[PDB]
């Protein structure tokens, strides 16, 4: 099985790229790392960060989780971000996104030993 650690790198990792890349950026990201396989899932968000910054953010500001969990974690740092929200005539298996870059604190969940993301929670 893909582990739930890399998951949350394959869903929500990018830091190659320092600012959501062009306009196609979630249409071609979203794609790539199979986001559109099975439906067009409607939000995604992509952190160009460090793994080892993101991974941090674990034993950072710890506040509720969306659904009620304890175990998620604010990030103290702004951080750059990709948002990427699916248009209204984008219809599966030709999926379609509005790609938004921003610079805001990330919540992730965290789970396991060692203790890393597993969900991206939010940015506020």
């Amino acid at each position: 099985k893909e582990t739930a650690a890399a998951k949350f790198e394959r869903q929500h990792m990018d830091s190659s790229t320092s600012a959501a890349s062009s306009s196609n950026y979630c249409n071609q990201m979203m794609k790539s790392r199979n986001l559109t396989k099975d439906r067009c899932k409607p939000v995604n968000t992509f952190v160009h960060e460090s793994l080892a910054d993101v991974q941090a953010v674990c034993s950072q500001k710890n506040v509720a989780c969306k659904n009620g969990q304890t175990n998620c974690y604010q990030s103290y740092s702004t951080m750059s971000i990709t948002d990427c929200r699916e248009t209204g005539s984008s219809k599966y298996p030709n999926c379609a996104y509005k790609t938004t870059q921003a610079n805001k604190h990330i919540i992730v969940a965290c789970e396991g030993n060692p203790y890393v993301p597993v969900h991206f929670d939010a940015s506020v």
